[PDB]
C-alpha cells in the first residue's frame, strides 16, 4: 500500500524518520527511503501518504548552509535559504572583520545576506560617530541594513517585511539578540518554522554558530564586492595586492573605490587563512 506523490517541504529530521508539511498546510511523518541522498531541513520533496508517509525523491535545492563536521569538513545542514540575517548591536562592541566574514560567508553559502543593527535603543550620542560609520560601510556597499530593537519593538514591522516570501537563518556572534529576535518574531537539529507575518525561519544552536572557517583566497576576494569586478585586471597575474604596481585594487583604493576599512579587513583575514 502507498497513496499518490506529493509535493513537499521538510520540517524537522528525527533521524529514521522525517517531518514533512505540505501546500495545504497539513504535517506527516515520512520514513526515508534508501537510495535517497542525505536531506537536511528546509529540503523539497516528493512523497507518498500511507498516518506515516515514504519519501520518494528530492527536487532540486537552490541554497546550501553547510556547518563544520566531527571531522572538520562541511556538511549541508539546512536546504533553500535565500536569506542570511547577519546580526551585531552596539554591546557587545561590532567589528568590521567578523561582519566582513559572514558576508563572505553569504557569498561563499551563495545566499544574499541582510545585516541587522540590533539593540538600537542602546545608540547614543556618544556611540553614533563609530556606529554611523560602520553601518555606511555596507550602506555604501549596496548591502541591505536596519536598525531594530527586540527590546522597543523599533522597526520590527519592517524586519517582518523584510522576513517575508523568503526563507531565513539567524546568525551573529553570541550575545547580540538572536534568541531575543527570534521569540520576538515567534511568540509562541534544524526546524523550520513559519512567521506569521509572512516568510519561514529555520533555526538551530548549530546554525546560529555560523560562520566562516577556513576557504581560498580567491574564495575571500569574492567575499569582497568591490573587488569582484576589478580582480584579474592588475597586470601581473601573480599580484598579491601589496606594494604591486599595476595593482587594479590599489589604484581603486586611491581613487576611493575600495574603502580603507575594507581593504585592511581583507589583509587581516586572509593573513588569518593557511
Ligand atoms: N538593550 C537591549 N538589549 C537587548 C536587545 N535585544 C536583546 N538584548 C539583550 O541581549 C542579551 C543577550 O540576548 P540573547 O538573545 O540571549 O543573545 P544571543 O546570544 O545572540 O542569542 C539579553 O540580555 C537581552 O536582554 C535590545 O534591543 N536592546
Ligand atoms: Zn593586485
Amino acid at each position: 500500500d502507498l497513496g499518490p506523490e506529493q509535493t513537499g517541504q521538510v520540517i524537522a529530521h528525527f533521524g529514521v524518520q522525517v517531518e514533512v508539511e505540505s501546500a495545504d498546510g497539513q504535517v506527516s511523518r515520512c520514513h526515508l527511503r534508501a537510495n535517497l541522498p542525505a536531506l537536511v531541513t528546509g529540503d523539497q520533496v516528493v512523497w507518498r501518504a500511507g498516518g506515516i508517509g515514504v519519501i520518494v525523491a528530492q527536487l532540486p535545492r537552490r541554497s546550501e548552509l553547510c556547518r563544520p563536521d566531527m571531522r572538520g569538513l562541511l556538511k549541508p545542514v539546512a536546504a533553500n535559504v535565500d536569506r542570511i540575517v547577519i546580526v551585531f548591536a552596539p554591546r557587545p562592541e561590532p567589528h568590521a572583520n567578523l561582519i566582513d566574514r559572514y558576508l563572505i560567508a553569504a557569498e561563499h553559502a551563495g545566499i544574499q545576506p541582510l545585516l541587522l543593527l540590533n539593540k538600537a535603543d542602546l545608540v547614543d550620542e556618544s556611540n553614533a560617530e563609530g556606529i554611523d560609520a560602520l553601518l555606511n560601510v555596507y550602506r555604501t556597499l549596496g548591502y541591505p541594513l536596519i536598525e531594530v530593537s527586540a527590546f522597543n519593538g523599533l522597526a520590527m514591522d519592517e524586519l517582518r517585511g523584510a522576513l517575508d516570501g523568503h526563507v531565513s537563518v539567524f546568525v551573529g556572534q553570541s550575545g547580540v539578540g538572536k534568541s531575543s529576535l527570534v521569540n520576538a518574531l515567534l511568540p509562541g537539529t534544524a526546524r523550520l518554522f513559519h512567521f506569521p507575518g509572512g516568510g519561514d525561519l529555520i533555526d538551530s544552536p548549530g546554525i546560529r554558530e555560523f560562520g566562516l572557517g577556513h576557504v581560498s583566497r580567491d574564495d575571500v576576494e569574492a567575499g569582497f564586492i568591490e573587488f569582484r569586478d576589478l580582480l584579474g585586471h592588475c597586470r601581473f597575474r601573480d599580484c598579491k595586492h601589496d606594494r604591486e604596481p599595476g595593482c587594479a585594487l590599489l589604484q581603486a583604493l586611491e581613487d576611493g573605490r575600495i574603502m580603507p576599512q575594507r581593504m585592511a579587513s581583507y589583509r587581516h583575514i586572509l593573513a588569518s587563512m593557511p
